[PDB]
């Protein structure tokens, strides 16, 4: 039945209210010592006790002691090499069930149990996420921790099940402890104090939502900023216009997604499903059924640095001197001003930009642009390419000002998605694809 | 409907799917088809799960050759991934179908049911346990008072899963949660909606019972909550068969008493009136004594009076059986151990596990036909004290040390 | 966040008031004496204690003692006649604001303050409803209690504000304690234990709703039974036939109200708004958008009584020699069991029914038939007359088997309601309006 | 916009309306009209309310004749009906409009405020109070904890409505809600969504303070919940101007302490550190007495010190104002009364009415500029006990017996 919606609501409410209810720096060595103790503990009370302790000791430790520990999760808490070999020989001797099971057992690094146990401490999950954040930041100077992050991903993928994710409008009636977080995760608009915030949430032509999961109480995991309007924008400058006149909800037909952000560093790479946006769309449709179309005014981070690599190679598959000439006009502080040099680049940029999307592919079989991977993964369609839609000194170096417009269509959202994942079809508008 | 072959095929498809919407659709269809399948087609699919769906050997082999060549971290990590039965990914995916968790839990009931006739299915069961252990986290287990204001669909489930003192109909039911001197609680998990994973039936009283009949019988009169001083756990039921062997934590009862205490601060003594679903099965196996420091010559003597249609009403041939049986029960608890070195009896494992103390042995505390089949009407009282729960649990788990009252550690031969 | 926010909020507060909401025999004289203490009391703690005491006493009192007390409310607890006259003379002397203020104070009987205070006892409102049920049951044999009932209505009206009325679907996920009460309030269907209720609610083509108000926690005031179908019926027998084959709710296109009941005798005559069915329709629609037509299959209690009066009237407005002659058929064992007698009657009856519905008014000016006053007031349209829709011995004595369908169109509910209340215009279909003389 | 006359016209159309749907439509349209209209039109409508909307004389007289011609119960009940001012039906109708109760509460504020300048409005007030008493039934009042996880639009209101120790910004607010040594409760009623009618600010401690400075101070060390034995009610506010004079019960505090203890059973002593707004105008009117036993020559002199601007910052002239004031405060309390046998202090009538007993007169407990303004920096304590609350309440209401402490009586 559908009663499942109420049951989970009631349940997640007991969980959150419960959460809102509930020390001296340690060295890298002690932390390791403590881990071993926790891994051999049998009692459940002493277990959470050692766990909470370890987590407090780590949060308190000096940046150096922290790294000593993370490194140890690589060297001292991987699988037992002896056992694993024994187990390998057995399988090699007879590919039996007994042997194929002990192999699965012996190949599991001890870290997994350690993380599974640390997670029993009150606040454990939140601390664990902050820990994966530290290892993610340590991969560079210590590639070894890439395997330590692998195990966090495994476990996290299991905890943050997409079935328990939930969408909530983040308006002025939202709990203060949560909004206080929004002040921090706010990407676009500026917000220093609660006044800036209320003001930010005030306008009736502005909206924003958040996805919450019971594993992290009162934590908006994904933040979705929307703008209500009648026209489908091609420039960001206007939507963020502080002195412009805002309209009314019934006075809109096109909801435009100007910002979508993952708020927790430690959750990078953890999928929360691919029909997120679809949900944010229905919420808007249920509230304001007038809204006929749903488009996004997303950026294109990676295009500029793609135009670099693609130009630096004088043996481009489709980029001659005729182009490379006027092309490098971008190599000037201010070029977007000269209305002349502007209309010159438009055709050439939009032409290479179209390639960057439908043509360019990253490592694995998938679009190079990260924002494309997302919105496209979410069944949207690469509808329009707004040249110079963001002339901010930020976007100018990010994508040379180039901004695009993905369009979500309730009808064929799932359709595009299957296309993209099963085959490779990059749902794009005809007007953009004819720039090969 | 669908045949084992067709299910096996659709499984394969689901496993190689890459689109979410299409994946969930395939998962919802396979589950739907499995349910419609036949006892033969079903055993076919559960079996194809124990053979075709184990770890992929081709990929396991490469991973091993790679590790042998270079035992690098990447190689070790690769070996783990490839050592995973395909079953696990299959199970994880069906779980995305709506009602999958429930469906999945019913499927595990099905393998746990066939395991005896098909010991290979046991390898499939291990993987459900691995996932289930991760899905049913104790952190989301929620205690919820269950009374007459509780939805009917849920109450209906309690009459069906009540496993200690059978609840005949809705009147017996109302009888157990409507009186102000009666209390019921249940633990719920977001993984299974409206499904009380574990529910406890307590009786608010002034004394520590020794027989259920008095608690059950629809005759006696209640008593205001503020009047009682003692809470008595007279029934504990683990509802989902497919959830057998998944620990929900050892401090479950500690929560039910913390609840009862904040509500009725007038209740300061907590005990249980529990069964012993493994005593008749023990004593009988012990009656074919090849050589035991327990039973002797003048032993089986009174142990015959147990084999009657009702030896529990004639003080004659029974009063002679009380001190022999209790002497032996004291042996069944403090000495008899299960294959894992834990206390032989399931219910003593639960309560001792929750920090309770074996406080008293009640000879013939339950006369019902069920009580007779389990331990010859034998029942015991475990005691719970918030101040000792943690210690007893820790002491039991860390050192295998059982917590029993002196008045019982003595009755051991 | 104001239409949905106020609902979030109200739902919440109500949930609190729900869990929060989840005695010796006295003589009429003692109860009356007590009412006097309570009335003069000043402390809140003792007020409640006394009131709680009086209610318990009343409950346990003898039927004679209850009755004496109710009568006491009429003669002893009315307005103080002395000061009332004093105030009348003050105002006749000079109609000042202070004069009409005191007059208003002077006219209010002590019954009101007594009821208001008894309402503070826990379980007070429920007890007062039960008590009002008693005075309602005694107005015949005791016409003086009518002025006691008038005071109850003034307070109940203010307490049971339509704004807090909430609609809830009633099914197997509904709390047992509420379902238990439902097993007693069930109208059409027959229900014994829980197997009946569970059975009666199981079918996917059946759906009943309830209206709840925070004043009477866990209590369904108005119970609405509906049937999911693919056509607007003309006879109940089929709908109620257990040996019928249900249909998936998604397959249905029609929603048919076939039972609407007020569950609290003591609430009789208290309005909960005219847009009740509106809410039930908007609800079904959002759950099953696959339903376009909203129609009822109502009874016409009081048609038989009316027809009798029309016949016994030697000067009947529209009963010629023929009609009178044919009608005599209605006065036989099972005339309905003769296709010929039936088809002969159908034209004359249906035509009389039309004048009944469209012309027969009440002692005020409202449509005489109580079920029509309801559905018409709920903005419905009288859509069709179903000759011989219910041949159950009951329906036969009620309206000679005559049933009807009222048509609810979620686009003219307000229009029709306004017409009936503002202009007195009945919303009937031509098929029936062009059937009147 | 809309003129007072067009409003009075609408009201008349609403009173005779029979249709429900159009009934609430006109009601919404009147509320909105009144709401956004010049002050002058407003006073028009409100004065019309006292004038053109009292009872209908015709009907009232007809009803009078009948009663004089036949004092029957049916004639009586009919008189009562006709004595009701049309205003009531007007209000009752406007209240069906979406958001009417809130609009109506605001309108009462409009009249209440204009009374002093226009006493004929007091009559309008009278029917507002009649209806509000009925509507704001105490049984639907709900106690709710108000911490940092509370909806913003509500916390905002808590800020805006503080009336004991002003809150300046959200951080300052966060301060009274987040710190574990702190707590806050509000009372909500279904008639006004998200509107905290009454809200209390308690400072969990382990003693019984006599000054606010050490409570509201940002620089302070927190204390765990269980690390407290007491509870200190330092601020209590009644939020709705328009709900002035409507009782929400007399056991509001008994509910809060019952909640604090069920959570922190480590608290076994609940006391307040309340102000005394009725001390300013009392002593300021006191020294204008033709005669006053509580004010002699030897007193009215050592009391002259308070006249200076800043005398609270000198250990010197201050210890003479300690015994003379306490004896007048202890008098003002146990003695002084208002137009009724009830205590003159609006805060004492609240706490005593709530079952508390005057336990101490913490001299100069408030240094705030507003504090001196009223109680001259003086503060008092009130002791609540889950044993005497009901007993004290009764004594005060049944017999006017002011439960106080010996330490305070003699003075
Ligand atoms: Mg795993
Ligand atoms: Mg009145």
């Amino acid at each position: 039945a559908d009663r499942a919606s109420e049951f989970l609501g009631g349940l997640f409410n007991s969980l959150t209210e419960r959460g809102r209810s509930l020390s001296q720096p340690m060295s890298g060595d002690e932390l390791i010592a403590l881990s071993e103790t926790l891994l051999s503990r049998r009692g459940e009370a002493s277990g959470v006790a050692l766990a909470a302790s370890l987590l407090a000791g780590y949060e308190a430790a000096d940046e150096d002691d922290k790294l000593a520990f993370l490194d140890a999760l690589a060297e001292q808490f991987g699988p037992d090499l002896a056992e694993l070999n024994t187990a390998i020989e057995a399988f090699r001797a007879d590919a039996s069930a007994e042997a194929t099971g002990e192999l699965l057992r012996a190949a599991e690094p001890r870290r997994q149990e350690l993380i599974r146990r640390l997670n029993h401490a009150p606040g454990g999950t939140a601390a664990l996420v902050k820990m994966r954040e530290a290892v993610l930041a340590r991969i560079a100077a210590h590639p070894q921790l890439r395997h330590v992050d692998d195990d966090f991903v495994h476990l996290f993928t299991s905890w943050f099940n997409r079935g328990f994710l939930v969408l909530q409008r983040i308006d002025w009636t939202t709990p203060a402890n949560i909004l206080e977080k929004i002040i921090r995760y706010e990407q676009v608009h500026t917000i220093h104090d609660w006044d800036d915030l209320r003001a930010r949430l005030a306008p009736p032509d502005r909206r924003c939502y958040g996805f919450f999961h019971p594993r992290l109480v009162d934590e908006p995991l994904i933040f979705v900023e929307v703008a209500l309007t009648k026209d489908s924008p091609a420039a960001i400058a206007p939507l963020l216009d502080l002195e412009r006149e805002p309209i009314a909800a019934s006075d809109a037909t096109t909801a435009v997604f100007y910002s979508i952000s993952n708020t927790q560093q430690g959750l990078a790479g953890i999928s929360f499903g691919n029909f997120l946006i679809k949900q944010v769309v229905e919420e808007i449709k249920r509230e304001l059924p007038n809204v006929q179309t749903f488009v996004t005014l997303s950026p294109v981070p990676g295009f500029a640095k793609w135009l670099k690599r693609e130009r630096d190679n004088p043996d481009s598959t489709l980029l001659d001197a005729s182009a490379r000439t006027a092309l490098e006009a971008l190599d000037t502080p201010n070029w977007f001003d000269d209305a002349d040099t502007a209309d010159r680049l438009k055709p050439i940029v939009l032409q290479l930009a179209a390639a960057y999307f439908l043509q360019a592919k990253g490592p694995n079989g998938r679009p190079l642009d990260p924002v494309a991977r997302f919105h496209l993964g979410n069944g949207a369609r690469l509808d329009r390419l707004n040249f110079l839609g963001d002339r901010s000194p930020n976007g100018m170096r990010q994508s040379h000002g180039l901004m695009v417009n993905y369009l979500y269509a309730l009808g064929d959202i799932e359709a595009n998605h299957e296309a993209l994942f099963e085959r490779g079809q990059i749902a794009a508008a005809s007007a953009v694809r004819k720039l090969v």
